[PDB]
């Protein structure tokens, strides 16, 4: 019970310095994880297919 | 046997009916399914409250 407090607040205030991280570098960007990466980038190449 | 080879005709021909329909009205566009259309429906709401 003691230990998760403590593991709890740490893994809270590291979750906050990587947001903080990810909106000074990309901003204007979402997070997005492998998989949907593979997706967004299918679609960028049919869109150059097409034009 | 007879009767396949006349229908896999028809289908040729009505596919290409449906294709040029496709190309005269969507030239610029990309034919996709439901889900597909659902997928990039959402790309384009996320996009929008990231704007």
């Amino acid at each position: 019970r003691e230990s998760v407090e403590q593991q709890a607040d740490s893994f809270k205030a590291t979750r906050f310095n990587l947001e903080t991280e990810w909106k000074n570098n990309y901003p204007r960007l979402r997070e997005l994880d492998r998989n949907e990466l593979f997706e967004k980038a299918k679609n960028e190449i049919l869109d150059e297919v097409i034009s």
